[PDB]
């Protein structure tokens, strides 16, 4: 499934992400538009073998199991084919664990590159929350 981005926006609302650990609506969604374009079917390979899924580019390596990244944690506890899912809940309680893990959203190499300092509020602008 390929989101709006104030569909997004209210389903990552409804889900507790709106300044989960102090990190505002817009993060999020800012994260996801550039992480994945909004599709939960995103995958992109890593040159380590490690494999990121879905919406938030949730990576094989720490994060769930693909059975195919060798010596590769699974700290969500899930297969990485449920981040693929149109129903976000399963990447949503993952990225929940990884902001809480020290680094905050750091950990999404493209919101530290493309969101961070930035006016992020603008990714929820015009949405019915």
């Amino acid at each position: 499934k390929v989101f709006g981005r104030c569909e997004l926006a209210a389903a990552m609302k409804r889900h507790g992400l709106d300044n989960y650990r102090g990190y505002s609506l817009g993060n999020w969604v800012c994260a996801a538009k550039f992480e994945s374009n909004f599709n939960t079917q995103a995958t992109n390979r890593n040159t380590d073998g490690s494999t990121d899924y879905g919406i938030l580019q949730i990576n094989s390596r720490w994060w769930c199991n693909d059975g195919r990244t060798p010596g590769s944690r699974n700290l969500c506890n899930i297969p990485c084919s449920a981040l693929l899912s149109s129903d976000i809940t399963a990447s949503v309680n993952c990225a929940k664990k990884i902001v809480s893990d020290g680094n905050g959203m750091n950990a999404w190499v493209a919101w530290r590159n493309r969101c961070k300092g930035t006016d992020v509020q603008a990714w929820i602008r015009g949405c019915r929350l």
